[PDB]
Order: C-alpha cells, then sequence, then structure tokens
C-alpha cells in the first residue's frame, strides 16, 4: 500500500543517513564551492533532498524513492575517482542500499 511503501522508505532513508559511509551524502554539493559540479552532474541528489521529498509526499511509489537513491550513487561514481574516500563511500552505500531493498522486496 502507499502507507506500507512509504514506511519502508522512511526506514531505509534513516538507515542510510545513519550509516558509517553516509558522510558525503547528507547535503547537496555546493556548485559555488565545487565549481564544475553542475556541468558534470546535471541531476543532483542527496539524502537531505530525498528526506524533504518524502516528508512532503513527493514520492508516489517506493520505486521513485529508490530511483533517487540510485541517482545519488550514479552521480558519485560520475564525479569522484574510485580510489577517493568519497568514491569508496558511494560504492559502500550503493551496496548497502541494494541489500536492504532486495532483502525486503
Ligand atoms: C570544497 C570542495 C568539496 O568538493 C567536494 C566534491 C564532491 N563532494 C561530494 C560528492 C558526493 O560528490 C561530497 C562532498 C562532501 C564531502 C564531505 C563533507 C561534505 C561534502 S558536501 C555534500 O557538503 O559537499 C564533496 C565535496
Amino acid at each position: 500500500s502507499m502507507h506500507s511503501d512509504l514506511t519502508f522508505c522512511e526506514i531505509i532513508l534513516m538507515e542510510m543517513e545513519s550509516h558509517d559511509a553516509a558522510w558525503p551524502f547528507l547535503e547537496p554539493v555546493n556548485p559555488r564551492l565545487v565549481s564544475g559540479y553542475r556541468r558534470i552532474i546535471k541531476n543532483p541528489m542527496d539524502f537531505s533532498t530525498m528526506r524533504e521529498r518524502l516528508l512532503r509526499g513527493g514520492y508516489t511509489s517506493s520505486e521513485e524513492f529508490a530511483a533517487d537513491a540510485l541517482l545519488v550513487f550514479d552521480n558519485c561514481q560520475t564525479f569522484n575517482e574510485d580510489d577517493s574516500e568519497v568514491g569508496k563511500a558511494g560504492h559502500i552505500m550503493r551496496r548497502f542500499f541494494e541489500s536492504r531493498w532486495e532483502e525486503f522486496y
């Protein structure tokens, strides 16, 4: 149901926000600080933007919430080197997200 779907999304968002590897993903990247960011990343996303969407009602399905999560990780992979701490955190978070999503559904 919509209620059960959004309940699970709230759980997994909290689990992601509180994860050891969440530290790069808690706010938007600031393109005034990271000058070239919005030339490379055309669709920014982060956990705080997901929280705002969820708490309002902007998601109508669990899959829409999940698509934003995957976009966070895709953006991280596009912008950051795989050997960087941020890049490694993105890979960890993707694996965590996919495992929680799959074990549930
Ligand atoms: C001042 C230049 C900062 O450069 C970057 C470039 C990219 N990122 C990312 C991602 C996901 O691409 C994340 C950060 C980051 C890292 C640690 C703390 C805070 C941040 S952030 C989300 O406030 O930019 C971060 C910082």
